[PDB]
DNA sequence: TTTTTTTTTTTT
């Protein structure tokens, strides 16, 4: 019915004005038809107005194309003639049309990724995408339903806007009291949280002390390490949870029958969830690949996570921008957001850690400006907490903690505390 | 290959136990081979054991299908013979084979659907989906594999991660006691190592001791010299075990008859292990360059290193990106990554060297913002040792060794050690 | 004999533990045989083992290959079968035939080399080698054998080793006896020596006493000068070796008998060399250039080089690096390693200069933290020495020398000894 | 080629003499050219002079050539005129022809070999070069050149650098006995002299002063200005030449007539050069755009200038630096590298200003290290004249010319020196 | 050819 919504287009204000946002040359054909329509849309888009019969039959004489596309045009543009409707049965066969020519173009797009995926490298026609996002695609198919979501109303709609203040779904706490103070309930889901430490500050153990807070108040931990091996994380978790030190652990002063305890004790406890430790090299995980990660860890394993937590957001791969093309300010930009957009999408709490420039090591004090890699990650992140360590609180076993970007209250009050970091038992304590 | 695969059903057994769950009749055909699986499939459903050719032919016999097929099915049990192929190849060939097969069927149900949604409500199917079924089933074929494990769990492989604590399988201890104590056991397996210090400060020495220290120790070391050629760096190696002077050699005090009986002598240790040394041009040689050595070296001989001492990282040259299209930063990050990318491919400790910056070439304290070239070299590496050399320090005969940065354990507990270091012998000794 | 090649590949553990390292896919053919050798090269990389008839014509036949290859790749995995024969004579016939292979494939290149530079420029085929090396080609075709020779075995290697000892096969020595002392016998063959003088102090005076000393040792002397022409430097040797005054040959106290008299006292003398002099624009000579130029010397003059002085490192320019750089410290580094490399490949003992920073200036110590251009040129030089004469060694035509790096011996020992300099004849003398 | 060849050997003697001893029978043919080369060559040895073309004919008329040879050669013979072509041209398209003969010969003589190896040993050629004799083989054919001159050849070029000394080839007096003593004789050809403009001490006046003395010995001068247009240039030089003050034509003092009739006398001398002023953009004339302004003069006005003056070095702009600077030292280093390669490579003398610093400035006396462009221009140039003007100075009319760097000769032989500046005919004359 | 981030270096 292309010759109808062309007709309705062009004799029709009512029906343009819904039809229109929504229309694209891709719904169309690989002639006439896609002819017609990029003429009107050059029209409107040059005019701002829906073009006359005499004006399409203009722009076709200034066109380029050959004699078959001429005649085709020609015809079809002859063939356009208004016709007693209905505003209704129009606008639902519009929508049943453009659904149906998405659809078709998403599985033709779809069979074109599996058939060039299946391909020898380096002759694969690169820039199209990999099958990871094959799904994804498709779910872009169905959210095509001419029902644009205007926005919010403040007055109109304010109900619903209440019924989410005692809701509190949003918010997850923290175990410490002094981070649930500073943040008022604890971090929210949809988020992205930063730790600035510098180099062998910390930034991992307090990951890690992270981590098992949020395992201990029966969450779904999925820590992700872009350089650390499995092991070793496991093994931080281990001295955390269990209250027996690396060193013991690495000396053997902890016996099979203590470990063996200490696990079923913890497993008895209803109170406890489940952490699970993914290790990728250097470089190779984007957002698509935690993506596939959480897919094959809902399908397989059950689980379904809500603490996410990155080991590293300047070690993961854009999944958008070629490597090495842009500078480190875009580059990290881009994986800082497109993190954040995969917390906002599964509704998880992301925890990750960024690295401080060197004028910042063996400082007192570090400011928000010491940022290694990128000036946009401060604002493309929902917190962050700074780490600083110097001599007399590495010999007093505390570290100084300062709110450096505090979106979920007021970063002036308690900018900075001291914990009780403990690095043989990879836990941070209060002093309170 | 789907006669391989039901011939190493029926007759192979760990590639059975590792295959026959992720199994199903839809991956196979519409045919014999369908057929044939099926058979095969109740066999082992009635009794819990693979059959044989001669109960296909019974079951054949007494369940038979219409001739057309079965004589085709008949035909396709003729040629299911032992052929003892290799196990990782059966696996991932029939894995990929597995997935092409749901790929395709994937896609074929999603035409289905689409072409079902398009049928009038009145005689559209009602065991088919609806078309927002689309993306999970798509997501369902895009995660089939078979591997068992998807990630670490904490509770749930608290076994097999014991078993890393009592065996360590990852320290190689250091032949020094004060470094074993530092470190607690050794450097690590899939670890990058760096000696950071001043111009002709001791780099190279440090590096061709500890390879001194680890050939005593069974080990093999693979020495490659980016520069310093290669005898040069045997001729250090020599004055390390030999125990002879390095100017004993240029001013020959030294006879044949000591250097053979020596060499002999160590040759007829049972401890010894192997040490080739390599050299490659300043800037002429990469990871990949570092994996084609390994790999002719395992063909060429019987030769597979476990320590990797690289003499200077910061004059090798970057795998990904191409020559000086980015900084000394981001360059010197990369090779890092590659070569730490490298060292936990191949399960091997990786020794090397950094140069300190200009500010840092007369201080008697290094620091790590004191180190040339990148920053994330600290980043990226696993354990790093500042070598400091003063007047005072020289007049003695020993050198300042301060902890940098460490995973192993804590840099604070023993941050700076002397250690005394032979520069004639190119020998580090320890102070007792 | 491609086919037993491939048949013994396959059903062979033996011929295939030998002969595979050396195999390469420009060996076979253009049709079939290339084919097959390529589908079982991916197949070794990507398992690790010798490939069967099954995964050759099932899990790797299938691919990209149009009806005629596939035809012969067929036929030629049909025709592959194990014939009983001595793996004696098999390794020596794969070992001619390989060794043929090469022959022909560096006829055809060379053939192409020519047929390339015989066509004018514009189309002239970049980074495809000049016909200067075509002999080089020739001999790398010759050396095709299957004889292991990765890197240098510390424990199976130490005869030849001790034959490099008692030879000292890598000293050139001084004929100063002070700069013999300290470098134990002299500058080695693969190295880069740097002289840092300042400006108007020495820096070319010691240049060319070098290549002065040089020539009446015997050896060949190549003299690059990038800020001088090709006769100011001559005329400096001159004076040098002729005990007549820089001014004498100006002002015109010496006749021309004395002049050429002398020249023919030296012909004469069978212990001198060539001091071939060859100006470059400043600024407009490469590692490349450098090469180009040798080539040309031994194909005309027969003249190949034992010592090549470059007359300035800084005012050359990168071979490697495309757009030139403002940044001073990444252009002298790549070409002080460009430099090294051409020594190490040409096996050169390679003296240029450095500029000091201005600080050192009338300064009567100068550290390593006065070179000028970059911090990276000291890392990469064998040895370097400093000049610092600055207003009481002019009164007594004394220059200081600091041995600021010393890869060749203990800098420590011998810092200072005080070198006496003559302007007038541009020389160096000692103060024994 | 060949019938050019044999007719410029009958009919010429500088060709002849050139090109005999490097040609070869193997060279021409195995018909024409070669049989006519044999008698040639055969008649240059019994009689040693070149035949007539009769004789050539006699040749032919005695001696041994089948039917189709005698013909051939009778042809030939008759087909070989006394032609005048131009001698450079011959020659290098002689050696070009016989540089490919020798290729093909060569290739042609290694593909036999490799074709005779291929054979059962006892079925070969004994006479036929074994394979390793190839890479010689191909050497030879490289090692073809009619002349050869790689550099300076020192011992074989001695008499030819006597005519140099003697004759003064390099130098350009000055027309100031005063320069003339301390420059040995006056600036050397593709050199870089720059003077030390000091506080507003002068601006291009001491160049127009430089473009005069030049103008008046009969060297071509080109001018190229920044600062100024060519009128005004051109109007300091009429100052200085006509002995009109500077005011003197701005007010109109001067007449038409006086003007006219010194310009007239002036053109009368014939010891009189050309004086070319070229203006250019400030930041708008880098080091390349000279090479096209000499490009075009020498192929327009046929200009080839022996004396090249640019109004400002720091002015100017580096050819491929990118970002500019109005006082940026990398810059000038730059520029000054650029310069000094254009006169190299021109053989020209080329002469420029640049600014010192403000203790220049302030103090009468001038140090290399007290300039603006510090280890820049005291590095790329022969001659750095520092003048500097005082009030005392200026009292008297007088500026003090010192001497900072004289790559020509002693620094501190008359390194102060009482110059006679007049600021209104823009003169320097010299002090009794 | 400019523009902007980050880093590293060096010169004043
Ligand atoms: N095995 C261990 N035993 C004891 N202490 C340890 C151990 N590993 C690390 N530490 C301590 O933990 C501190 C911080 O560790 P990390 O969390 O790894 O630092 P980091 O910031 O994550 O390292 P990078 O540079 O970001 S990869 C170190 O400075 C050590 O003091
Ligand atoms: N060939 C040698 N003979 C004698 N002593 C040497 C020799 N090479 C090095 N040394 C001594 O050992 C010290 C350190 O040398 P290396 O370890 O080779 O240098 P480095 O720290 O690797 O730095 P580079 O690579 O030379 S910039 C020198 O300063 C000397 O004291
Ligand atoms: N013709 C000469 N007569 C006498 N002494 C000279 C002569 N030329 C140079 N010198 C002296 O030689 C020294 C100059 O060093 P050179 O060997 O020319 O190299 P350089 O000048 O230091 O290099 P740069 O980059 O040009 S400063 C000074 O001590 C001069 O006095
Ligand atoms: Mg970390
Ligand atoms: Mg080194
Ligand atoms: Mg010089």
């Amino acid at each position: 019915m292309v010759e109808i919504i062309l007709s309705h287009l062009i004799f029709d204000q009512a029906y343009f004005s819904k039809v229109w946002p929504y229309m694209d040359s891709e719904y169309f054909e690989s002639g006439p038809a896609k002819n017609t329509f990029k003429l009107i849309k050059s029209h409107v888009n040059e005019y701002h107005s829906v073009p006359s019969i005499n004006a399409l039959n203009v722009a076709l004489e200034n066109s380029s194309f050959t004699e078959t596309e001429y005649s085709g045009v020609k015809t079809l543009i002859s063939k356009l003639a208004d016709s007693p409707e209905d505003h209704s049965w129009l606008v639902k066969e519009t929508e049943k049309y453009v659904q149906q020519r998405a659809m078709f173009n998403a599985t033709s797009k779809i069979i074109e990724i599996q058939t060039n995926a299946e391909l020898p490298p380096e002759k694969r026609n690169k820039k199209m995408p990999d099958v990871g996002a094959i799904p994804d695609i498709m779910r872009q198919a169905l959210s095509i339903s001419f029902d644009s979501y205007v926005g919010h109303d403040w007055m109109d709609d304010y109900e619903a806007r209440w019924l989410s203040y005692m809701n509190k779904a949003r918010k997850v706490p923290f175990k410490l009291r002094i981070l649930n103070k500073i943040t008022k309930g604890g971090a929210e889901t949809g988020t992205l949280n930063v730790l600035m430490a510098g180099v062998n500050v910390g930034k991992s153990l307090g990951l890690c002390s992270l981590a098992a807070d949020y395992l201990q108040l029966g969450h779904n931990v999925l820590y992700i390490s872009m350089q650390m091996a499995e092991e070793v994380c496991a093994k931080r978790i281990d001295a955390n949870m269990l209250d027996v030190s690396l060193d013991d652990i690495d000396d053997g002063h902890i016996s099979y029958a203590e470990y063996k305890g200490k696990m079923e004790k913890w497993r008895e406890k209803s109170t406890l969830g489940r952490l699970i430790v993914k290790q990728y090299p250097t470089g190779g995980a984007d957002a698509n690949t935690f993506r596939s990660l959480l897919n094959e860890l809902k399908l397989k394993k059950n689980f379904v996570p809500t603490i996410i937590i990155v080991d590293y957001l300047g070690i993961c791969k854009s999944c958008r921008i070629r490597v090495y093309s842009e500078n480190s300010y875009t580059t990290v930009k881009a994986i800082a957001e497109e993190l954040r957009a995969l917390a906002v999408e599964t509704e998880t709490v992301l925890w990750t850690a960024a690295q401080v420039g060197k004028q910042a090591w063996d400082s007192s004090d570090v400011n928000m400006s010491d940022i290694a890699e990128s000036a946009g990650l401060p604002a493309t992140a929902d917190f962050m907490l700074a780490v600083i360590e110097t001599e007399e609180l590495a010999a007093a076993e505390q570290q100084l903690i300062k709110q450096i970007k505090s979106r979920y209250g007021d970063k002036n009050k308690w900018n900075k505390f001291l914990m009780g970091v403990q690095k043989g038992n990879q836990k941070w304590v209060e002093i309170e």
